């Protein structure tokens, strides 16, 4: 079986969801054949180099995860696109570009983290198309910590999250020709039935943690939206 995760917006100052991860490591994620986690895994990021002790434990975990033979693979959210290849390497994960079909158990599913689908979000698109320029992410992380976090501390101040756009949702559905979608971003689980490519499909959406998990499990006979406890 193969594992989704999405939205776990991890932060000192929420235990509940720290321990309720850990223990989806070590209990579900050694037993799979892969995890992946769509983005927003993080409450938020300012560089591989932020010293929170928090992201020094999350990384041995996720790590003593692959080390036992299984990958774990990461799509950035809109929280922690900043994640790179240092804390990639630190955590033992694979970065994954915005959108990737795989091939499970002979169906064919795509996934992302879903802020790109939300393109009625005029401010959201806008602010996404600063941020994600190279140039401009290596100008901000050269700054010193103590600035980036004050910077930080201000554009979450500053930032209820727009649902999806259909027409994203079956766009990129047909650009990939899948009859399965499964995302993040947007908090709102569920399993829905729409058409796409003129078939029957499926958009699976994961939770957001608080005081319990979500996780898509897919297997040969099934794709299942799960909500477990802490
Ligand atoms: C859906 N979200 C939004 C809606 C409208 C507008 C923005 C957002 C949004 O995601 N905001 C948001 C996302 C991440 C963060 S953060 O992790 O604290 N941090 C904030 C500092 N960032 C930064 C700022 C300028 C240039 C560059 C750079 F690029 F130079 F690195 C990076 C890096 C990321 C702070 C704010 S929401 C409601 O969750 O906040
Ligand atoms: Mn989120
Ligand atoms: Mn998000």
């Amino acid at each position: 079986a193969t594992l989704f995760i999405a939205d776990l917006h991890l932060c000192v100052e929420e235990p509940a969801i720290t321990a309720g991860f850990l223990r989806f490591l070590a209990e579900e994620a050694r037993k799979a054949d892969a995890l992946y986690i769509l983005g927003d895994l993080f409450e938020a990021w300012i560089g591989d180099d932020d010293p929170n002790p928090l992201h020094r434990q999350m990384a041995a975990a996720i790590k003593a995860v692959s080390d036992s033979g299984v990958p774990c693979y990461f799509i950035h959210g809109n929280r922690d696109f900043l994640l790179g290849k240092r804390f990639a390497r630190e955590s033992g994960m694979t970065l994954l570009p915005e959108e990737k079909v795989l091939e499970l158990y002979g169906r064919r599913v795509l996934i992302m983290h879903g802020d790109t689908l939300c393109t009625d979000d005029a401010g959201y698109q806008a602010f996404r198309a600063k941020v994600h320029k190279p140039w401009l992410q290596m100008l901000f992380l050269a700054l010193p910590l103590f600035v980036r976090k004050r910077i930080a501390a201000r554009m979450r101040a500053n930032s209820a999250i727009m649902d999806v756009n259909q027409n994203a949702v079956v766009s990129a559905m047909e650009k990939h020709q899948v009859q399965w979608l499964i995302h993040g971003h947007t908090h709102r689980p569920a399993v829905h039935e729409l058409i796409a490519n003129q078939q029957p499909a499926f958009r699976v959406v994961l939770g957001a943690w608080h005081t319990e998990g979500s996780m898509v499990k897919v297997t040969a006979d099934d794709v299942e939206l799960i909500h477990f406890p802490f």
